[PDB]
């Protein structure tokens, strides 16, 4: 098919987003709905989440695929309009295997040195929980604060932190089964575009179908 | 506020909706939105989910409350979007207490006289694993069909049949652990709503503040 494509931006960690080109969990997705459509993708890496929503609100993207949570201050930004979600996620913390009895409940994180990359939920969730917030530019970056010990912990999206740990069991990290929130993956579309719609009822019939279930068995299962 | 009051499509069953006039965790959803804005409501029962929604696509509504399950088929309906989900449910079965070690997984639903109600996801479920499917014109038809031995079980919205159960002890029913699916429950606008991007914020601000759970606390915790 000749049609103009789609401009995508991409941004996330995995499993949901890996950098070559891209893939993962989110990949997966929308290259079905793409599909299901015959449409044409052209992938443009974003920097964070609220230039990538911006991207979009600008008519600079059609659409920001990625483990996007749905929050209360993305859906309140102007020219754009979440999908209907695909995944259910949740935030939660990555620790030493020794600060386990620590870290029981949400309650546990005030006043501790917990790392937290920037433009991400967890920001506010830490500040929320009164914990000493580090910020660090990437996950990589919070890592190395805990692999180093300038931080106790690490608050990020529980299946990120999850297949880190799964990539390096050397390093006898844990992931708490503390669950800071629990939070909704969908994809940003210019609000009132023509396309919400046909994009809608894929991600639904891929969702109900179980193959999206069969995408995050793929890199998690 | 003097302001044209909204026109606010009913449907539903207990929890989510109770016709006296209208309340129920549906309710107690929509007017918490509504209350966050000085809105003005006219409230009006509708006959089925489809009718409902129909009537928003043709503009004699403003908007559809109650369990409305997000499908793929109702967001394919033109002149429609749902909202953000505010709950996720499940599809369950109602059976007497002694059928308990037929219905152990959906593989065992395929031949067993199964009641559903016209009109819901159950009828699609019930169909797709090869039930014999009994349909009836509400839920207290479908159970009264239970009551008596016209069917071995009743498939309908998991936290409808719990409610049920623990209005009626006496009758010794129970609901398997069975979960025929997961379906979000979302409210439907007319597509394009100048209303949209307000109601998706302030559900997604009581879905994050936990006021939601508080409300669903209230009817079944």
């Amino acid at each position: 098919g000749s049609a103009m494509a789609l401009k995508v931006g991409v941004v996330g960690n995995p499993p949901f987003v890996f950098y070559g080109a891209f893939t993962g969990i989110s990949l997966d997705v929308w290259r079905a709905v793409a599909e299901s459509q015959k449409w044409n993708s052209e992938y443009v890496r974003q920097n964070s989440i609220s230039a990538g929503i911006t991207a979009v609100a600008e008519g600079e993207l059609d659409i920001l695929i990625g483990p996007i949570s749905v929050t209360p201050e993305r859906a309140a930004i102007e020219g754009i309009t979440f999908t209907q979600p695909y995944f259910s996620s949740g935030i939660g913390l990555l620790i030493p295997g020794t600060a386990t009895p620590l870290f029981r409940s949400v309650g546990d994180l005030k006043n501790k040195e917990v790392a937290v990359v920037r433009d991400t939920t967890a920001v506010d969730w830490a500040n929320f929980y009164q914990a000493d917030v580090r910020e660090t530019n990437n996950l990589t970056a919070a890592i190395t604060l805990l692999q180093k010990k300038q931080v106790e912990a690490v608050m990020f999206d529980r299946p990120a932190l999850i297949y880190y740990t799964r990539q390096n069991p050397n390093l006898n990290l844990e992931v708490t089964e503390i669950r800071v929130s629990l939070e909704p993956y969908g994809f940003v579309l210019k609000e009132n575009s023509p396309l919400q719609k046909t994009i809608n009822v894929e991600m639904l019939n891929l969702l109900y179908s179980r193959v999206i279930a069969e995408f995050t068995e793929r890199w998690l299962g």
